[PDB]
């Protein structure tokens, strides 16, 4: 940076604080990743300066040709990477992408049917403090108590009992892979749309590592952020029939201006994930996940599900009596970043849990391989079997720094 | 910039086309500006990278030390800037600013009382085809139709007749001062909230240069981006009563994760209003937009309410039978960038109108001056006196040239 520091030597002093932050710690938060300086720049460009409500040709203000041309390279983009047949790309973040689909299909009051959020389902899938919880009438399916895999007979018996408009399926902490043919099949026999919500998953569904949800679904959300590795904000994906309803939802449904700096920078994260090496890096994400899950087990850890199918894993961690919040908060004293989460039929509240959650999208941006993982395994061991032990908590430290570097 | 000309020929190509489309031409479209280049660094920062839903010292995720440091500069700049107790800094826009304070205090079918949208009123102030008119029952005030000043007697007998549970003050397109405290007397007399949207002369208000809503109204919504030239974002200031469901209103009630990054720029740009120089610039403002306004008269154009207090003004281009749809075509031509703009009682449709919508803050950022708007509004003047001439047209985009240097 050139300016910032100069003008303000506070904020400045914080950034370098959090990017060596950054730097330091084992990042194992499932959401998080690490977005190139191609795409930085694009976000800290000029295009902030421009009001362009409305669509590319179709605008409300003059002079959006040029950003006119940024907003169809992502939406194209988008496209080739997931085969949709229209694209919006002005959600401001996850939370709006599903707020204007659930906008343009819902009344208010309508039954929803989405995945119970003790077992992986997200915040914007109907809790009673959300607008989504508040606004619309939302039931749950679950996944089986010893499996921890969705129950499809639940789903179904779910959506024949309640008679949802809408379905929603995908999660925020589920790892094992989405039968999106299963949900289109009950969605068809109750007359309901289907909603797939991949936020966690699209970079591995954009590099053929996890089923595609767009063939079966009629609305796909996503976040552009996480192991997509693009700037933080929404995308709605949707077949032709759905276009100028989910645009109008958008804009002037929902939002106002876009943010035509940070779709610049969704161009560019698309950009990258159409090549090649994006699609070498998202296996070596499933890989070192299921190499994570394989590590933890031979360390005595219980896997959620016996293991993972994807990017991200939870353990149980009732048989080492620990709470989540005590494991995160232990993990945060020698370097390593994980959350507190809610384990199928966890018996705690969702504010201590029996859980915690990992995923290995960032520490494999950051070059992480099969290796690094055994270790990462081998020192959540020593740290969970010897809470009360500052050597070990040192030890641990020590060797997690001698992974960063 | 280094990485993204490498990167993305095509996205880099289409940003520096922006870049220089900004400087080429006169942007006098009201709601824009120019942030400054430490503003945009800090969007263009790490941040991106980092999840912290929840607030400073109260996250959901570990790690949040460094952008609890941001967060917390960008609300105290904030209370420093406004005299507010309360400042949230997460909301994505304007317009999520604005739902999260009606999800605060309105029930599904509530009544709201807001300005007219054909007199100044914002969309997400209750049109049918925005999320404000279809979830909550807008009524409207108007302004008087000779003065075109709101007509604050409309404003208390809408209020008494209707017995709204919420009052909305402030505009896109008002060229005069706002009365907040005949507002929140209304208010009072109804027990009704008042909201003040105080998008468009933030930074007037900052600059002291306009009444402060914070005293009379429980709510304040804003745009970080428009006159107070922060970064493209919201904020919702409210007293200390109201924090508390405000903060939650946002998370988790409407948004997921805020934008760090912009949350940093948001932190940039309330240093820099803070700054004796910026003073000095709004009222160059909001001078400019008087002597544009003056200079406009002196071409025989007629102004909604003769004249503006502010930074904007509203060209009635009936008396040259010229509709806003043709005015904005015509002066794109020539290099300068106006909205078309219904005016009070105009009798087009919202999509022709029979007015230009001027605002001085983008120039004004450019050091444009007294003698600059003198010769912006000869310009203005050759180009609607002659629009069949492509001599005329001819001489305005050289003169336009010229001022742009
Ligand atoms: C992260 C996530 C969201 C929310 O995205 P924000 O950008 O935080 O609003 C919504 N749904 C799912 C499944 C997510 O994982
Ligand atoms: C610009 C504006 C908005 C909307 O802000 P976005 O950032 O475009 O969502 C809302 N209210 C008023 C008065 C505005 O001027």
């Amino acid at each position: 940076m050139k300016y910032l520091p100069q003008q303000d030597p506070q904020v400045f002093a914080a950034i370098e604080q959090e990017r060596k932050r950054q730097h330091a710690k084992i990042e194992l938060i499932a959401s998080e990743n690490f977005v190139s300086r191609a795409v930085m720049e694009a976000q800290g460009s000029v295009l902030t300066n421009k009001y362009a409500e409305g669509y590319p040709g179709r605008r409300y203000y003059g002079g959006c040709e040029y950003v006119d041309i940024v907003e169809e390279l992502a939406r194209e983009r988008a496209k080739q990477l997931f085969g949709a047949e229209h694209a919006n790309v002005q959600p401001h973040s996850g939370a709006q992408a599903n707020m204007a689909v659930y906008f343009t299909v819902l009344e208010h009051g309508d039954t929803v049917l989405g995945m119970n959020l003790s077992h992986g389902g997200h915040l914007t899938h109907g809790s009673p403090v959300n607008f989504s919880g508040v606004q619309y009438n939302f039931v749950a399916y679950g996944v089986d108590p010893e499996t921890h895999v969705i129950d499809y007979d639940d789903v179904r018996e779910k959506a024949r009992l309640h008679r949802p408009k809408l379905i929603v399926a995908a999660a925020s902490a589920y790892p094992r892979i989405i039968d999106f043919a299963k949900f289109r099949e009950i969605a068809d026999e109750v007359g309901a749309y289907l909603m797939v919500d991949m936020a966690h998953i699209a970079g591995l569904v954009a590099a053929g590592l996890h089923p595609n949800p767009v063939p079966y679904a009629h609305f796909v959300t996503t976040t552009t952020h996480k192991t997509l590795r693009g700037p933080r904000g929404g995308m709605i994906l949707c077949q032709e029939q759905f276009a100028k309803q989910i645009d109008k939802a958008i804009f002037p449904g929902i939002q106002g201006g876009p943010l035509m700096h940070v779709i610049a920078a969704k161009a560019v994260a698309f950009g990258e994930a159409l090549q090649d090496d994006f699609k070498a890096y998202a296996k070596r994400v499933v890989d070192n996940a299921k190499r994570l899950a394989s590590a933890l087990q031979n360390e005595g850890f219980t896997l959620v599900s016996g293991g993972t199918d994807n990017h991200l894993l939870l353990v149980d961690l009732r048989p080492q009596q620990l709470t989540g919040k005590t494991a995160e908060k232990v993990l945060d004293e020698v370097g390593i970043t994980v959350n507190k989460a809610t384990i199928p039929y966890d018996p705690e509240s969702p504010f201590v849990t029996s859980g915690i959650r990992i995923g290995t999208a960032a520490v494999t941006t950051r070059g992480f391989g099969l290796e690094e993982m055994d270790e990462i395994a081998a020192i959540i061991g020593l740290v969970l079997k010897n809470v009360g032990s500052e050597q070990a908590l040192e030890e641990a430290r020590q060797r997690v720094a001698a992974l960063t570097d």
